[PDB]
């Protein structure tokens, strides 16, 4: 095949840290889900979609790790090894947040830079669940992504 | 490109409008989320998928009215064609805790086919449920997901 | 059309059975959502995406059923009739579960069998919502699917 389709969905649950004094020593205390990444839901979903289209599994098969751009580049390199380049990708951030549009083009530029394609092959959008569900109650954010790969 | 893929997702939270008498004056009172559209979740998601495939952003850039979602849809298509694209095909998945909609599906398909100037055979619409789970399952609103494939005409 | 795109989304709410004695008679008692299938969200989502790409509606139009592979093969038969073959498929299982990777390849093989394609054209990945939402609270599981059909 010379054309592949892929999809990704990722969630980041909010969590917080606070200092505690126990036994005369200060220890950090984490509340909520324990993160093993910067929580970049947009890049994680995109990574899964690109790996997915090439049938390379998912983010959980890259480094058998925190910075998502590093994972994203690793996924693109693996898709290159198989002979693919980016046709185009589309990202949909699902978050109960207002202004993120001012940063949208900055996100596109970096993604384009990491996928070695033009910024015009990258689309990013943000929408809300209108106060509904876990994103609506602001317990976390999610993201959905689709990717089209083309044979080089 | 010669072929582009796009994705859209949208949610409509239920709200209610009731008349009230305050200060001797009749006034409208809105309960729930304040909509700024007709709440057409299927057309909103579809509109975002087509703009997304062409890298035109999202529905929130079509008109810097919104009461009618078919207008926004046509406007998105107008812009997509301006970049040289026509519809390859689209598939829409309505997510709602509801039953009978099939009688209405084909009618939806025709309207969409018309606004995208394509054949109905290029437009698919389906409805599924979350089996009573989540916000759609608890009947607090509805959602919709959509994917689109654009081609150079 | 030479290329077709499709999307699928399915959810399976948990339900358990309980034997009871009523009127001196043993009768099974069901708790929760009454299932009408094997609850396979992966094959159901996939089925919807394959039919959806060919504009054949959804899985609820196949046999006017306790085995999702039967339904999947039937779905492929109908798309096959319209002159389509599988380009590639990508499945994203959403569940608050861990060890599923050991079973993912086995799933890919079964899917590759019912779609009469190579396993290289089938991708299955699994992710969680980080304890959030209905899947995060373990009330059920969900699945997202996309499919690319090509004129055979």
């Amino acid at each position: 095949s010379l054309i592949r389709i892929g999809h990704g969905f990722d969630v980041h649950a909010f969590g917080e840290d606070r200092p505690l004094i126990i036994g005369g020593v200060e220890v950090p205390y984490h509340t909520g889900f324990i993160a093993h990444s910067d929580g970049d839901v947009a890049l994680h979903a995109l990574t899964d979609a690109i790996l997915g289209a090439a049938a390379l599994g998912d983010i959980g098969k890259l480094f058998p790790n925190a910075d998502s751009r590093g994972l994203l580049r690793e996924a693109f390199r693996q898709v290159q090894e198989k002979g693919y380049k980016i046709g185009n990708v589309d990202i949909t951030i699902i978050a109960q947040a207002p202004k993120m549009r001012p940063h949208i083009d900055a996100m596109r530029a970096k993604i384009a830079e990491d996928l070695q394609c033009d910024i015009e092959q990258v689309n990013v959008k943000a929408t809300t669940t209108e106060k509904l569900g876990f994103t609506g109650r602001q317990e976390g954010i999610a993201c959905e992504a689709v990717a089209l790969l083309i044979r080089q």
